[PDB]
C-alpha cells in the first residue's frame, strides 16, 4: 500500500524572505492524516492558518503567496517543492514572519532538514490525482500543460532573452522514475538579472536577494565567484519552481507537466482550470505499492 508520510520528528529553521529580507523562524510540524500542507503565521494573535491548497493562492508576481483576508504567506514553492519531492502529505508549516526564509536560493536545505528529522509512513492510503485527458492554459506566449502520463514528469522550455545564456533557449526534462529530485533538481537555485534591479526596487521586491542565496547576473557575469551548480541551473530551477506550484493541487500528481515561459500565475491558473474541469482528473489509491506506477524513497 502506498501510505501518507507526515514528519518523524520537528524541524526548525532560521532565514531571511527573498522579497520582504524579513528574519523568519520556521518550524515544520508532524500533522495527522489528510490535513495535507498547513502554513500558521504564528507571530499573529490568534494564530492565522492557512492551507497549501490552490484557491488560497492569492498574488503571484515574482513567488507564489497564499493569502487570507489580510494575511499572506509570500515564496511557499521552494519549501512545498521540497514536500512534493520527498512526499510529505501530513504538515504545519510555522513562521513568525510574512515569508518562507529563502535559505540558499533552493530546496538543497529543506531536503536535508527533513530528510535529518526523518519520515513516519501513516496508517492511511496516499490520495492520488491522476490526470485523464490533456488540460493546456495559455496567455501570451506562456503555456502550461497537464498531459497523461503512468508515473510524474515535467518539461520545461524558456527564451530567458538574456546575454548570459549565449543566444540558447533552455530546457529540461525530469522522470521522476530516473531523476533523482534531491539530486538533480533540488540544488537549483533562484536567480535575479540586475537589469531588474530597477523594477524589483519599485515594487519593493527581492529585498533579501544577494550572492547568498541566489545566482545573480550582471549581463555576461555570474557574479556568484563559486558558479553554478548545474549547467543547466537555471531551467532546473523553473521545475522545481514548477514542482512546487503544483503541490497546491493537495494531493501528489500522476501525469505530465509541460511549461512553455510559465511562471507561478500560469501554474496555478493550470492548476485552477484542472480542478474546474474533472473529467480530466480522478482521485486515486495503491492498495499494493507494487504495481503503483511511482515510488518513494524509504521514509
Ligand atoms: C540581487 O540579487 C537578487 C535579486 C533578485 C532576485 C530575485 C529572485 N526572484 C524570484 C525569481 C523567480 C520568480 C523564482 O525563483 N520564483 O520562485 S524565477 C527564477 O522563477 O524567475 C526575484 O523576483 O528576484 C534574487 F534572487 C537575487
Ligand atoms: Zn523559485
Amino acid at each position: 500500500m502506498i501510505k501518507q508520510r507526515t514528519l518523524k520528528n520537528i524541524i526548525r529553521a532560521t532565514g531571511v524572505g527573498l522579497h520582504s529580507g524579513e528574519k523568519v523562524y520556521l518550524t515544520l510540524k508532524p500533522a495527522p492524516v489528510d490535513t495535507g500542507i498547513v502554513f500558521s503565521r504564528t507571530d499573529l494573535d490568534p494564530v492565522v492558518e492557512i492551507p497549501a491548497r490552490a484557491e488560497n493562492v492569492g498574488e503571484t508576481t515574482m513567488s507564489t503567496t497564499l493569502v487570507k483576508g489580510d494575511v499572506k504567506v509570500d515564496t511557499v514553492e521552494h519549501l512545498l517543492s521540497a514536500m512534493a519531492g520527498l512526499g510529505i502529505d501530513n504538515a504545519y508549516v510555522e513562521l513568525s514572519a510574512s515569508e518562507v526564509p529563502i535559505m540558499d536560493g533552493s530546496a538543497g536545505p529543506f531536503v536535508f532538514l527533513i530528510q535529518s528529522a526523518g519520515l513516519q509512513e501513516q496508517e492511511a492510503a496516499k490520495k492520488f490525482i491522476r490526470i485523464k485527458r490533456e488540460v493546456s492554459v495559455e496567455e501570451g506566449d506562456k503555456r502550461a500543460v497537464f498531459v497523461p502520463f503512468d508515473g510524474f514528469k515535467v518539461s520545461f522550455e524558456i527564451d530567458f532573452d538574456h546575454p548570459v545564456f549565449r543566444g540558447r533557449t533552455q530546457q529540461a526534462s525530469v522522470d521522476f522514475s530516473s531523476t533523482s529530485f534531491v539530486k538533480e533538481v533540488s540544488r537549483a537555485r533562484t536567480f535575479g538579472f540586475m537589469r531588474d534591479i530597477e523594477y524589483l526596487r519599485s515594487q519593493n521586491l527581492a529585498l533579501g536577494g544577494s550572492v547568498e542565496n541566489a545566482i545573480v547576473v550582471d549581463e555576461n557575469r555570474v557574479l556568484n565567484e563559486d558558479g553554478l551548480r548545474y549547467e543547466d541551473e537555471f531551467v532546473k530551477h523553473k521545475i522545481l519552481d514548477a514542482i512546487g506550484d503544483l503541490y497546491l493541487l493537495g494531493n501528489s500528481l500522476i501525469g505530465e507537466f509541460r511549461g512553455f515561459k510559465s511562471g507561478h500565475a500560469l501554474n496555478n491558473q493550470l492548476l485552477r482550470t484542472l480542478i474546474a474541469d474533472k473529467d480530466a482528473w480522478e482521485v486515486v489509491t495503491f492498495e499494493d505499492a507494487r504495481t503503483a506506477p511511482i515510488s518513494y524513497m524509504r521514509p
